[PDB]
């Protein structure tokens, strides 16, 4: 129990900041996650033997795709760590335990293709899960890894606490289905503005947790410009692979997914920042004021994309 993880001084300081980049050294990512669990949750939340075995089985079940990979998993968990650390007293012990694990697991076994491509392909998962196809798969994969011998990091919870944390993780993971974010955010916007938002109302907490999951999931738009810009290439490498597979089914893909229409990328990012990211971090900042640095970083990156269009880069 007296074994802390400790990071080098530069990481020890920068990890606390929303805009931290976890770096190109893969073998440090498990250590970074465990550090974040210890500071966010406690050195007791989990038996280190089981947590380490859980982390390595999760890593194994992320594939070698350009964006939806183990690095995304750890990045999204770090943004959740930054939110939880800046909002100390607003979250239960069970929520802090659940949300870091949900973030690490949220895209388990992703192949780099959207729910739409699975449906048009007629992939068997599209028959098993009619909506939120990949997200219901990611939750299924999370439960499977939890049930491997030696992997049940929640085994020391009471029966009811166990049902509650698995229910936090399921809603958290389903909420990363971007098609569900638009309605979730409108509802939170109305509740905030009419004054009826109530964090002791579980249905409202669920909604606020869903928005946090979206905010963490999108956190590549909230880094320093060079990280944001170089991550956008990984994102587009999957989009264009999906675009190619669409053309193989005899369907012209949307221009965002068409590698012939790379010119339209900067305008595509404008649309995405204005339609999705800016509104997401605005409502989040309204509900949880200390998450303002994510909105400020996102606006900065919006401005960097405007500069790309004006030929200034
Ligand atoms: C409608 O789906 C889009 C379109 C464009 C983007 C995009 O441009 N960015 C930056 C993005 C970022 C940073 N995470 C995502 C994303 C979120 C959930 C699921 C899959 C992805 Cl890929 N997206 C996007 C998603
Ligand atoms: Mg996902
Ligand atoms: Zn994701």
């Amino acid at each position: 129990g007296l074994m802390q993880f400790t990071l080098p001084v530069r990481l020890c300081k920068e990890i606390e900041l929303f805009h931290f980049d976890i770096g190109p050294f893969e073998n440090m990512w498990p250590g970074i996650f465990v550090y974040m669990v210890h500071r966010s949750c406690g050195t007791s939340c989990f038996e280190l033997e089981k947590l380490c075995r859980f982390i390595m089985s999760v890593k194994k079940n992320y594939r070698r795709v350009p964006y939806h990979n183990w690095k995304h998993a750890v990045t999204v968990a770090h943004c959740m760590y930054a939110i939880l650390q800046n909002n100390h007293t607003l979250f239960t012990d069970l929520e802090r335990k659940g949300l870091l694990i949900a973030c690490l697991c949220h895209d388990l076994d992703h192949r780099g293709f959207s729910n739409s491509y699975l449906q048009k392909f007629d992939h068997p998962l599209a028959a098993l899960y009619s909506t939120s196809t990949m997200e219901q798969h990611h939750f299924s994969q999370t439960v499977s890894i939890l049930q491997l011998e030696g992997h049940n990091i929640f085994s020391t919870l009471s029966s009811s606490e166990y049902e509650q944390v698995l229910e936090i993780i399921r809603k958290a993971i389903i909420a990363t289905d971007l098609a569900l974010y638009f309605g979730n955010r409108k509802q939170l916007e109305e509740m905030y503005q009419t004054g009826s938002l109530n964090l002791n109302n579980q249905s409202h907490r669920d909604r606020v947790i869903g928005l946090m999951m979206t905010a963490c999931d999108l956190c590549s738009v909230t880094k320093l410009w060079p990280v944001t810009k170089l991550t956008a290439n990984d994102i587009y490498a999957e989009f264009w692979a999906e675009g190619d597979e669409m053309k193989k089914l005899g369907i012209q893909p949307i221009p965002m997914m068409d590698r012939d229409k790379k010119d339209e990328v900067p305008q595509g990012q404008l649309g995405f920042y204005n339609a999705v990211a800016i509104p997401c971090y605005t409502t989040l900042t309204q509900i949880l004021p200390p998450t303002e640095p994510l909105l400020k970083a996102c606006r900065d990156n919006l401005s960097q994309w405007e500069k790309v269009i004006r030929g200034e880069e």
